[PDB]
Order: C-alpha cells, then structure tokens, then sequence
C-alpha cells in the first residue's frame, strides 16, 4: 500500500544472466513504470538460473514464497526454456523425449498458473515466451518449429486463466539473432534484454 510490488519468477532470463549491466529485462520494466508514477516500486526477484517448471511448482509450495506472491501487484515470469533445452546441446531430439518433456511442461504450467491465482486473485501475470537462439545454425527450421509449438501450447494454458498474458519474444530475436545473444549463444545480451523489457513495459499501464 503506497507501493507497487513486482514479483519476478522463473529461470535465467528473469535473473538477467547474460546482461553486461546488472539490468535484466526487469530493470527496463521498472524504468518505464518510474516514468508513469512517483509511487515507490519494489522488485522481489525469486528466479533461479537452472529452474524448470517442476522446480517453479515446488518453489511456489514454500510459505515464504507464497506470502510474497500474495502481496504482488504484478507478476512477471519466464519458465520452460530449461524444460526444452535441458542439455546435450538439444541432444534429446528424440521425438518421444520431446513429447514427454512438453506434456510435462504443459501439466506443470497449468498447476503453476492455478496456484498463483489461488495465492493472488487480482495481479496480472506476464508469462514471457521462448525465442530461438539457434535460428542461424544448421537445424534452424526444426528448432524454430519446436519453439513456436511450445509457445502455442503455453499460450493455450495461459488462456484458461483470467489476466494471464503470454508475452511473445520469438520475433525480437528473428533477424540477426547473434546481435542479441550473450557469448554462450543461449541467453540474451544488453540489447536482447532491452528489447524484452521494453516490450513487457509497453503492456503495463498504471492509472
């Protein structure tokens, strides 16, 4: 009260890994909010770099995390990237394993959204979607197709709940992807994180 509380959840993208400056996408969000109001803005960042949808669901079971979700005026989250690019450098391109991982991700995401809504009735949830960091490599056709497929399924889940907005990221990284990527060619850089943060910021209108 007399404060705007942003709870940030999820994986390395929300923790701002890859940005030269400490600023992730969240810092660009906050900058835009501070242009709209003089009310103090508090960020509570709960993100863990290696987090997957199963880990996020377990984390939201903890009563301290739960008290903070409940106070949120706005929730922003990024999850699924680690469910999809688990390891081996997308070694598990076995259709069977890919389907298992997706059905597991979708089942978890449904329970994450349902849980967040039982804890916080009103707060808008921005669920940031996936991009293709490998769009410039040999198997770009297939990686892009899988990412668009995951994103479509995430948005269907989001569509089951009030005030959950699936924020697309795919087209921000579509042209000249390396210009927006860290030295690891996976997570974003300064510019990548600016693009994402400005995009999410555009969707927030306080009044």
């Amino acid at each position: 009260d007399g404060e705007i509380d942003i709870v940030a959840l999820g994986d390395a993208l929300t923790r701002g890994t890859g940005d030269e400056s400490g600023k992730g996408y969240i810092g660009y969000m906050v900058d835009e909010l501070r242009q709209q109001t003089d009310e103090p803005i508090r960020v509570t960042n709960l993100a863990i770099r290696g987090l997957r949808s199963d880990g996020l669901l377990r984390q939201l079971g903890q009563s301290e995390i739960q008290r903070q979700i409940a106070m949120a005026d706005l929730i922003v989250m990024t999850i699924g990237g680690n469910d999809l690019f688990q390891g081996g450098e997308a070694l598990e391109w076995n259709v069977k394993e890919l389907d298992e991982a997706k059905r597991q991700y979708i089942a978890n995401l449904d329970r994450i959204f349902a849980l967040l809504r039982r804890l916080n009735s009103e707060a808008v949830i921005f669920a940031i979607g996936l991009y293709n960091p490998f769009s410039d490599l040999d198997d770009a056709k297939r990686t892009s197709a899988i990412v668009r497929d995951w994103n479509f399924a995430s948005a269907e889940v989001a569509a089951h709940y009030p005030n959950i907005v699936a924020v697309p990221t795919f087209d921000l990284f579509a042209l000249h992807v390396n210009d927006y990527l860290y030295s690891d060619h996976f997570a974003p850089n300064k510019e990548g994180y600016k693009r994402i943060g400005e995009r999410v910021a555009s969707l927030i209108t306080l009044t």
